[PDB]
């Protein structure tokens, strides 16, 4: 048996739902905290199935946690402790966001009021824009992390052959801020060929698609966290085989490393 499995067997409707199996509540973290700008922790109230994996979500350039807030209850209700952080300033660069993401991971595991609900050996990182660049930076610096999901990422550093964390990059086809040609795709193609990974390109989507309720982003983010943070093979079904990318699909592109071994 897998000791990290949480919640009932998934279905298409359960993984795409606005709220999962687990009721959640929130805890507010002050900006007084050292190393980042604080934020909000979304967590499951039910302790009976054990501790959960932890997830830090960073925002983009000029943005705050309010742009990522919808992912809080949505991911957390599937069985995760999700920490939507603010940065120190709204204009911090990607590598600074990386270090702030790292400090938030440590805060979550060591200092937070819900530390006893987090398994500190099973952590993940997500981020938008420059926060997605920071996601990669954090992943590169901490190979023990279980998953990384950069959302429409931006970073001048194009080479991430170093990264050993299973990463799902979600790009937006029509992104003009962090063009997929010059950001997302270079990042993905640089990833090691033996690294479990995925590139998801949303058809007709804008740079700010990750900042609004999106069933596609939610489904695949959830499925990726389940598969690697929880090593949950029950969610393999939503990642493999990969979705269609032809006419009338939500994906303009999809690149995979199926099957997923952990
Ligand atoms: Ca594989």
């Amino acid at each position: 048996s897998n000791p990290y499995e949480r919640g009932p067997a998934p279905t298409e409707s359960s993984v795409t739902a606005v709220r999962g199996y687990f009721d959640t509540d929130t805890d507010t973290v002050s900006s007084l905290v050292s190393g980042f700008g604080g934020g909000t922790i979304y967590y499951p109230t039910d302790t009976s199935e054990g501790t959960f994996g932890g997830v830090v979500i960073a925002p983009g350039y000029t943005a705050s946690q309010s742009s990522m807030a919808w992912m809080g209850h949505r991911i957390a209700s599937q069985g995760f402790v999700v920490f939507t952080i603010d940065t120190i300033t709204r204009y911090d660069q990607p590598d600074s966001r990386g270090r702030q993401i790292e400090a938030a991971l440590d805060y979550l595991v060591e200092d937070s009021d819900v530390a006893d609900r987090v398994d500190g050996n099973r952590l993940a990182v997500m981020g938008h824009c420059m926060g997605g660049g920071g996601t990669l930076a954090a992943a590169e610096n901490r190979p023990e992390l279980r998953a990384a999901i950069p959302l429409t990422p931006w970073h001048l550093q194009k080479n991430w052959s170093d990264v050993e964390v299973p990463t799902m990059i979600i790009g937006a086809e029509n992104d003009t801020v962090a063009s997929v040609r010059t950001h997302s795709i270079p990042f993905y193609e640089s990833l090691d060929e033996d690294l479990e990974r995925a590139y998801l390109e949303l058809d007709g989507a804008s740079h700010f698609a990750p900042n609004i309720s999106n069933t596609v982003i939610a489904k695949y983010s959830i499925s990726w966290l389940k598969r690697f943070v929880d090593e949950d093979e029950r969610y393999e079904q939503f990642l493999c085989p990969p979705p269609d990318t032809g006419l009338f699909s939500d994906f303009s592109d999809y690149r995979d490393s199926c099957p997923h071994t952990t």
